[PDB]
């Protein structure tokens, strides 16, 4: 059948919004108000991967943008990126690996990991206005821990 998603905004554990600021840029800042209309709206595709009760295989792209978080190795490190696709064939339920997330829930939150690189997850900076990143520990100062809000 066709790829099932939803409309969500994620916010991480201090509660920064994320927003586009730049080409293929995602930043965390603290919004709240008129402001709150710059968050991204995603559309989280639930897809084909290994999948367990708190850890379901997702794909993060841009509502209505032919657009998708990834994970690549750039200078040898693995990183986020946001990535172009073809809007014909996209969303699918068979995401290429580097589109593809664990969603996990522990403790009424939400992680991010990588499918392509074990233990690296979605982060963000304590610090305003830092970009959105791909962080090699669920430990340590930055954050790791997100919550998620339906869009209609
Ligand atoms: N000043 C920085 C240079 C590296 C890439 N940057 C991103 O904002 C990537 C965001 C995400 F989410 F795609 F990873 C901006």
């Amino acid at each position: 059948a066709p790829v099932r998603s939803l409309n969500c905004t994620l916010r991480d554990s201090q509660q920064k919004s994320l927003v586009m600021s730049g080409p293929y840029e995602l930043k965390a800042l603290h919004l709240q108000g008129q402001d709150m209309e710059q968050q991204v709206v995603f559309s989280m595709s639930f897809v084909q991967g290994e999948e367990s009760n708190d850890k379901i295989p997702v794909a993060l792209g841009l509502k209505e943008k032919n657009l998708y978080l990834s994970c690549v190795l750039k200078d040898d490190k693995p990183t986020l990126q946001l990535e172009s696709v073809d809007p014909k064939n996209y969303p699918k339920k068979k995401m290429e690996k580097r589109f593809v997330f664990n969603k996990i829930e522990i403790n009424n939150k939400l992680e991010f990991e990588s499918a392509q690189f074990p233990n690296w997850y979605i982060s963000t900076s304590q610090a305003e206005n830092m970009p959105v990143f791909l962080g090699g520990t669920k430990g340590g100062q930055d954050i790791t821990d997100f919550t998620m809000q339906f869009v209609s």
